[PDB]
C-alpha cells in the first residue's frame, strides 16, 4: 500500500499536530521520495519509514520535535545535510541497510548537535579499516554506534 494512504490509515482521524509517533514501515514511497509528510507534524517525536523504497530524503519537512528517525532497509545514499536543517533535535538515527558508502556521506551529520546514537548495520562504510574509530573521530558528539560503547 501507498505511503500517503498509509499515513492516513495510521492517523485514524487525529489531526497531524496531535501525533507523537508515526510508523509507515513497508508502505510505498512515491518513487523513492516521502509523500504526505508535512511541517504540520509539529509534535512528531518518532518517525519510522523502514523498507519503503526511499532513494532520497531531500523532501523532509520541518520537524522540530523529532527525536528518533528510523530509515532502515532503504536505498538512501546522500543529502544527509537535510537532517540538521529539518530536524535539528535528532538524538537517534537508524540508517542500517542503506547505501551509505563512505565517511564523506555521513559527515553532514556533525551538524546534528544532539545526535547520541547512530546505526549503520550492513552499510558499505562498515567495511572500513578502523571503521568505529573513524566514525567517532568524525562525529565526536556520538556516544553509541551500532549498539555499542
Amino acid at each position: 500500500m501507498e505511503m500517503g494512504r498509509r499515513i492516513h490509515l495510521e492517523l485514524r482521524n487525529r489531526t497531524p499536530s496531535d501525533v507523537k509517533e508515526l510508523v509507515l514501515d513497508n508502505s510505498r514511497s512515491n518513487e523513492g521520495k516521502l509523500e504526505g509528510l508535512t511541517d504540520e507534524f509539529e509534535e512528531l517525536e518518532f518517525l519510522s519509514t523502514i523498507n519503503v523504497g526511499l532513494t532520497s530524503i531531500a523532501n523532509l519537512p520541518k520537524l522540530n520535535k523529532l527525536k528518533k528517525l528510523e530509515l532502515s532497509d532503504n536505498r538512501v545514499s546522500g543529502g544527509l545535510e537535510v537532517l540538521a536543517e529539518k530536524c535539528p533535535n535528532l538524538t537517534h538515527l537508524n540508517l542500517s541497510g542503506n547505501k551509505i558508502k563512505d565517511l564523506s556521506t555521513i559527515e553532514p551529520l556533525k551538524k546534528l548537535e544532539n545526535l547520541k546514537s547512530l546505526d549503520l548495520f550492513n552499510c558499505e562504510v562498515t567495511n572500513l579499516n578502523d571503521y568505529r574509530e573513524n566514525v567517532f573521530k568524525l562525529l565526536p558528539q556520538l556516544t553509541y554506534l551500532d549498539g555499542y560503547d
